[PDB]
RNA sequence: GGUACGUACC
RNA sequence: GGUACGUACC
């Protein structure tokens, strides 16, 4: 039966009076029930008052649809009221604007409402309550600010309507913490709460205060550990790599400004590679994209275990001799690439075997298998989450778990949980990969999770006893939640990172913008009513202004017959812009009947890359389309030349050219 | 593919 | 504003 405890009353009160607001309540403590009760008590009123009830919830993920109708929304409203999920990964045969009519409580992600506002029509107006999950997103140009700028603008259109009346739907922000947005200060604390409040049109942000005795002990904090690692191992992996690279660069001419192993040097051997990629100087950008891997060995030894670091390497040159050898069914060998495929092969057998020494791995390493050992000893079926930075890392540390027999034995059975993006190096899992995992760490067929910022917001995951951040510091609202994910008994919270990284520091940094927060939504609740409205007011009308600013920024192409594609390694004459097609508007095609000639293809729409015949450097796949094997052309991999320059493109809408279908 | 947000570094 | 890492939505 629906009902609410006191401090989830409490914060509710002024949403069932039909005032605007935001609630602030911690993680566990039932902000999704809360919504349930007031989309509830707003239809039933809206029944007796003889009018049209109608409510739309708003989410930021997909899953949340599916997870808010099973455990909330559908238990108490599904006999009473017509009720829905929806997503763009359901293939609905109803269009949005019909959806409205039919249904009283629709549950969606925040973009299918965009998208029919956008363009029987969908406004605002037709909902009496709209329902913000997350609503701490609600800034900048996210989808829900998109969303309630409409709204803002529609409001101050209802005030020339009433001099000369249309409907305006009541609001509600649901999160755990507002944040602080990057602030450093108590007066831009301030201003960044009063900022979101200001755009979800709170008249007044809401926390437990009279019934803090009862949310203490429904919800209950973790243990704040804080395990750092000196690193004052000697590290002969690391030397070892140094030596290589300075050979390297002795050998390219290029020398930096900046640490081995280091992020400036990670921006500054990408800048040179492209340079050198410009200028025709095969030799320079063949080394910086050599070097680039070995600066990636370095910062991989820093994280994970320098087995990784070597596979990374050894993985590379193994790629660089499937696409260099002539195959059958078709020298590719410049000077620069022999001599770095010596110099792996020369230094290959002492790395490989000076990986496998545990002695000269990293510290943090031996602090979380220190961590891990003693917190699984600790109770009977416990669970836990390790936060890494990089997808490498969670595939590399659960490498590390499972070959390593005294995690299985003492009780650990570990899995990694990554993202669903495709802009990463590392592959990615799928949303049924990630659906699965989390329900097998809920039933105990998984223990302990290597998740990325994946694990940290949103979705349904079992009670922690254990969260560790291994190295990775984001933001406050971050930190608090991740920390919200350890509420088990005797649950405990840990920060392993090495003092040199710097991490330490800006956690302290996030420690003390966490504070800010909760002296800064103080201020705002008792500051006085005419100096909030004036504020508000202030927040929400530049608001408008900052989007007409983008807008005319945004507002601000040629001919295909102006330039040629030149390739990046070898600078062959390839393509004139005349012979570029595009399918589905998105994936880009070259159409000229004789370019059969100019590549070969290799296996890792399709598994079958592009390869350069003179040097073998990567310039896609293939890929089918109405039976015509077609060459899908990715622009990193070109230098394109203009009549008037030559320069590189990243995505292929930078360049200033549209393309026939 | 496009777009958004987060973080570090310039 | 740029480079990367990360996550997401359509
Ligand atoms: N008033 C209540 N009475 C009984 N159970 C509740 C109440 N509020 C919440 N719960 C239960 O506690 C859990 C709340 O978890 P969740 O919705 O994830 O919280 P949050 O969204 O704040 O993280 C749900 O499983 C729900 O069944
Ligand atoms: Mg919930
Ligand atoms: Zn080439």
């Amino acid at each position: 039966d629906l009902t609410l405890r006191d401090y989830q009353m409490e914060v509710a009160k002024p949403a069932l009076n039909g005032e605007n607001i935001i609630i602030c309540l911690p993680t566990g403590s039932g902000k999704t029930r809360v919504a349930v009760y007031i989309t509830k008590d707003h239809l039933d009123k809206k029944r007796k008052a003889s009018e049209q009830g109608k409510v739309i919830v708003l989410v930021n993920k997909v899953p949340l649809v599916e997870q808010h109708l099973r455990k909330e929304f559908n238990p108490f409203l599904k006999h009473w009221y017509q009720v829905i999920g929806l997503s763009g990964d359901s293939e609905l045969k109803i269009s949005f604007p019909e959806v409205v009519k039919r249904y009283d409580v629709i549950i969606c992600t925040a973009q299918i409402l965009e998208n029919s506002l956008l363009n029987e029509s969908v406004r605002l107006s037709d909902f009496s309550l709209i329902i913000i999950d997350q609503c701490h997103h609600t800034q900048k140009e996210g989808v829900y600010n998109n969303i309630m700028r409409r709204y803002l603008k529609e409001k101050i259109k209802n005030r020339k309507q009433a001099k000369e009346l249309i409907p305006q739907p009541q609001i509600l922000g649901l999160t755990a913490s507002p944040g602080v947005g990057g602030a450093r200060s108590n007066s831009k604390a301030e201003e960044h709460i009063l900022k979101i409040c200001a755009n979800l049109d709170a008249c007044r942000i809401m926390t437990v205060k009279e019934h803090a005795s009862q949310l203490k002990n429904q919800v209950k904090e973790p243990f704040k550990k804080t395990v750092i690692a000196d690193d004052k191992r000697r590290d002969p992996f690391r030397e070892r790599i140094i030596e290589i690279m300075q050979d390297i660069q002795k050998y390219c001419q290029l020398y930096p400004k900046s640490e081995f192993g280091s992020q400036p040097y990670e921006q500054w051997v990408i800048r040179e590679e492209r340079r050198a990629a410009k200028e025709e100087k095969r030799k320079e950008r063949v080394c910086a994209e050599h070097l680039k891997k070995y600066n990636d060995a370095l910062q991989i030894n820093d994280t994970i275990r320098m087995v990784d670091a070597y596979n990374h390497l050894n993985n590379f040159y193994k790629e660089l001799k499937r696409r260099k050898t002539a195959e059958s069914d078709d020298s590719k060998q410049d000077e620069t690439d022999e001599f770095l495929m010596r110099l792996f092969h020369a230094k290959k057998k002492q790395l490989k075997e000076l990986a496998r020494k545990p002695e000269y791995d990293n510290e943090k390493l031996m602090k979380l298998r220190n961590t891990l050992m003693e917190e699984f000893t600790k109770t009977e079926e416990p669970r836990g989450i390790i936060f890494t930075k990089t997808r490498q890392s969670a595939l590399a540390l659960y490498h590390w778990i499972m070959d390593n027999p005294k995690f299985e034995e003492v009780g650990i059975k570990a899995h990694f949980l990554i993202g669903a993006g495709h802009n990463s190096e590392t592959k990615p899992m799928t949303q049924n990969e990630q659906r699965e995992v989390i329900d097998k760490f809920r039933g105990g067929s998984i223990n302990l999770l290597i998740a990325t910022t994946v694990a940290e917001e949103g979705l349904d995951i079992k009670e922690c006893n254990i969260v560790i951040r291994y190295g990775l510091v984001t933001n406050e609202i971050a930190m608090v939640q991740a920390r919200g994910r350890a509420r088990a008994d005797e649950s405990t919270y840990a920060l392993v990172a090495s003092s040199g990284s710097g991490a330490v520091e800006r956690e302290d940094v996030n420690i003390f913008r966490e504070n800010m927060m909760y002296k800064a939504i103080r201020r705002v609740q008792e500051m006085p009513p005419e100096e909030y409205l004036n504020k508000i007011q202030d927040f929400q009308l530049q608001s408008i202004v900052e989007k007409q600013m983008k807008a005319k920024r945004d507002q601000r192409k040629k001919n295909p017959s102006l330039i040629t594609f030149l390739c990046k390694n070898c600078h062959k004459l390839i393509c004139s812009g005349e012979d570029i097609q595009v399918i589905e508007n998105m994936h880009h095609v070259s159409v000229k009947k004789d370019f059969q000639h100019l590549y070969h293809k290799r296996e890792n729409q399709t598994n079958v890359e592009i390869i350069c015949k003179d040097c073998g450097q990567v310039w896609g796949n293939m890929m089918v389309y109405r039976g015509l094997d077609l060459p899908c052309l990715k622009i990193r991999n070109f230098v394109v030349a203009f009549e008037d320059t030559k320069e590189i493109f990243k995505k292929w809408g930078e360049l200033p050219i549209i393309f026939p279908d």
